[PDB]
């Protein structure tokens, strides 16, 4: 027999991130004896297939995982699919291996009955993989059925298939049985929460995590999975989990210990957001405190920590332990700032809100007070969107002062969060709904609920896919937000014409403290052509931090680094 695994980063995009996914489960099919290595493909995006035919004319192994992070871009106005590039990959792995090739991944769990009968693979993992993962490689390397593998999607000949898991929620005393989506279960059981997950640097066939930190990718630490409220634009409930698979403190802290002490030192946390679960979120920065101040030389005390949060609770003992534990950015989806827009929107299990612009107000202030940098991030196109809810929301935003403001414009849909099901449910199979978009749409746009579906990859393919099998990536955005549908235009341009519409409610002093979305002419739009000259600046005169914390000077960063070339 054998006990190789492969683990493949398929992911393309620059600037690069570090697939944290694979160092998981490394560290858990490692630990349970089996020989793993990574083939990451993002450093060489130009010949990925020559570093595939290398690996499998040397190595045979009996598992091929591979990580689908991304599914698109998902800015609604631009519609750029990855997993098309995705399966490319994956047919050539096919090529040259007879393995089992099983999928995993954040954007992956989204869609992951569609996206295994798309890409034409054996097996597939919907949220947290590293504990059915090593289920997985034991049954194949001994050569068993996968049939009893809770959780664990196969694709049959009918279409893809789950078996359940194994451990399932009670009500009034009855266990509830699964789901044939396994939609918004809480996935806890699936999460290693004992181990330290190891990070290494400059080893062959594994994520070489130093190579990210020096081209731009911070580090990454997990505290916790999954995320308990159910906004209605959020995929991550679904695709991560209902409710919080928290890690052993000491674990998390010895992750980031270790990356400090290799030169990462800044860190960002990959939490669904950092400061729901408080008390998990104040015991972790108290034992970071408590580590800083027991040894002067304990490379945590350079740590440099980027958090992303929502806008409660965010109280002055948490803006304290940030400060102490080396915070230099919180990052926070306050989303908007009208209640008739929040309402349905930001919500609970329960269906309520559970914050106020107070609460973003606190968090800007007490962020200014300690010196911890702040992006306050709105979302626009939601359902209830008007010109004039924009505007109010825009001009109570920008007043805060906060270090950058970030505004993004429309929603992709996806099939198991609360706005796709329900502009689903408005279809009902035999309409369209307002609000509905795509840029390669042929005619209108008629989703099924799940229940009206033949199979899970049938209610999650849809919402990327038309019935030809054509790229036709869903969106919404406010019918309130667009001209009269008597005149005709090309989908891209009423998109660029939302976009202009945003850009011109800025007043130009303030470009150099917001981020617009941005549409081919616009101003400082970043393609795929040509180089982004801020990046490069950033990289050639070895800035740290999160990007968005060196935005505002993104000028004098410039004109440094062609100071700095020719000195
Ligand atoms: C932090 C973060 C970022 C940071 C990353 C910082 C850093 N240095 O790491 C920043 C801001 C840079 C960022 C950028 C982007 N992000 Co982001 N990000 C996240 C966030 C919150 C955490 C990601 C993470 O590291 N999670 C922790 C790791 C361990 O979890 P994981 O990857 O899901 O892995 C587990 C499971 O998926 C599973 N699994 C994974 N791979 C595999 C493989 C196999 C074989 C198996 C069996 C299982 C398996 O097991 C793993 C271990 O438990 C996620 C949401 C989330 N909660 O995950 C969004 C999220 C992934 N990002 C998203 C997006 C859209 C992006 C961007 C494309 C935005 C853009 N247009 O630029 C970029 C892409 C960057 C890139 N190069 O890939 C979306 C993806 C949606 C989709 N449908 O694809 C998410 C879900 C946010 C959202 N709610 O929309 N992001
Ligand atoms: S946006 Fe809402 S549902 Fe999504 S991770 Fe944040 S709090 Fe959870």
């Amino acid at each position: 027999m054998s006990r190789l695994v492969l683990l493949v980063n398929p992911n393309k995009v620059h600037p690069p991130i570090a697939p944290y996914a694979l160092d998981v489960l490394t560290t858990a099919l490692e630990d349970e004896g089996f020989e793993v290595e990574v083939l990451d493909l993002t450093f060489r995006r130009d010949d990925w297939k020559t570093c595939l035919h290398e690996y499998f004319a040397e190595r045979s192994p009996m598992l091929v995982g591979v990580t689908v992070r991304n599914t698109d871009t998902v800015y609604a106005f631009e519609q750029r699919p990855f997993v098309g590039e995705h399966r490319e990959i994956i047919t050539e792995i096919r090529r040259l291996t007879d393995a089992p090739v099983v999928g995993g991944g954040i954007g992956f769990s989204t869609m992951p009955f569609a996206l295994v009968e798309y890409f034409g693979i054996e097996y597939g993992v919907k949220g947290p993989g590293e504990k059915i993962l090593c289920e997985l490689a034991t049954a194949i390397s001994e050569g068993r059925d996968t049939a009893g593998i809770p959780g664990l999607i196969r694709n049959t000949e009918r279409g893809a298939v789950r078996v359940p898991p194994a451990v399932l929620t009670v009500r009034h005393g009855k266990t509830q049985p699964a789901e044939p989506t396994g939609q918004f279960e809480p996935r806890v059981w699936q999460v290693d929460q004992l181990s330290v997950y190891r990070r290494r640097s400059g080893v062959p066939r594994k994520v070489d995590n130093l190579e990210y930190y020096r081209r731009g990718g911070l580090g990454s630490i997990l505290t916790k999975n999954g995320c308990a409220y159910r906004c209605s634009h959020c995929v991550e409930p679904d695709a991560k989990g209902t409710r919080y698979g928290q890690r052993e403190l000491a674990s998390v802290v010895d992750e980031m210990e270790s990356l400090a002490a290799q030169g990462i030192l800044d860190q960002h946390t990959t939490d669904s957001e950092f400061n729901l679960s408080i008390a998990h979120a104040k015991n972790l920065l108290r034992e970071i405190v408590r580590r800083r101040h027991a040894d002067p030389d304990n490379p945590l005390n350079r740590l440099r920590l980027w958090v992303y949060c929502q806008p409660s609770p965010f109280d002055e003992e948490f803006a304290d332990l940030l400060a102490a534990a080396g915070c230099r950015g919180v990052n926070v989806g306050s989303d908007h700032i009208r209640p008739e827009l929040l309402s349905g929107w930001k919500v609970t299990e329960k269906g309520g809100t559970y914050y106020t612009f107070e609460d973003t107000e606190r968090l800007v202030r007490l962020c200014r007070e300690r010196g911890i940098l702040t992006m306050v991030e709105a979302l626009f196109g939601m359902p209830g969107e008007t010109p004039e809810t924009v505007r109010a929301c825009v001009d109570a935003f920008m007043a805060l002062d906060a270090t950058v403001t970030g505004f993004s414009l429309g929603l992709r849909l996806f099939p198991y969060t609360p706005m796709g099901i329900e502009i689903a449910e408005q279809c009902a199979g035999v309409r369209t709904a307002p609000g509905l978009q795509s840029n390669t749409a042929d005619g209108p746009i008629v989703l099924k609920p799940l229940r009206m579906c033949a199979s899970p990859a049938e209610y999650e393919r849809q919402f990327m896919f038309d019935e030809h099998g054509n790229f036709r990536l869903v969106c919404y955005f406010s019918p309130g937000l667009l001209p009269d549908p008597a005149r005709a235009a090309d989908p891209e341009e009423r998109w660029h014409g939302a976009v202009a519409d945003l850009w011109a409610l800025i007043d130009p002093a303030d470009h150099h403290r917001v981020m617009l979305p941005t549409v081919e002419g616009m101003s400082e739009h970043d393609n795929n052509y040509a180089d982004n000259p801020f990046l490069t600046s950033l990289g050639g005169l070895g800035y740290t931090g999160a990007f968005w914390s060196h935005w505002r000077g993104r000028e004098e960063i410039m004109r440094k680094a062609r100071e700095a070339a020719a000195q």
